[PDB]
């Protein structure tokens, strides 16, 4: 009755330079929004200090219309994304969002120990552990822990 995140994995390898997937929000609610207001995160554990990487190699929204940055710590941490004001209407989606999290130096990420990772999901569906907040509310998916 609001927004909601689907995913699919690319790289589904343990170790990788690269967590790659894509992710679509679908407006399956009565009310348009503009994406400013809407905030997605993908949970991983960082296994290295080097300076974290957001690449989006292709969005229909345009992927400067992507504001990305890395929160929380631990088993809280996470990619997450905001957006320009980019409207959003009910029953519309952004179409695929393509991600991919690197390291500035290139270390390898350990994707077994990351929350969001599911390798076996490779077309999209319907995904609650990649969250959506909008008006400081948590409005799709399940936080770790949550
Ligand atoms: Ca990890």
């Amino acid at each position: 009755m609001d927004v909601k995140v689907q995913y699919l994995c690319e790289n589904t390898q343990t170790s990788t330079q690269e967590i790659k997937g894509k992710f679509n929000i679908v407006n399956t609610g009565n009310r348009d929004y503009s994406l400013k207001d809407i905030v997605l995160r993908y949970y991983f554990t960082k296994e290295h200090n080097s300076q974290l990487q957001f690449i989006c190699y292709y969005t229909p929204i345009g992927s400067g219309n992507l504001i990305p940055s890395f929160g929380g710590s631990g088993d809280e941490h996470y990619l997450q994304l905001e957006f320009k004001d980019v409207k959003l209407p009910a029953g519309g989606q952004t179409g695929e969002i393509q991600f991919v999290i690197r390291y500035a130096d290139w270390s390898f990420h350990d994707q077994s120990n990351d929350y969001s990772f599911d390798p076996t999901i490779k077309a999209f569906q319907d995904y609650g552990k990649v969250t959506l907040y909008k008006n400081g509310e948590l409005v799709w998916g399940t936080p770790p822990g949550g």
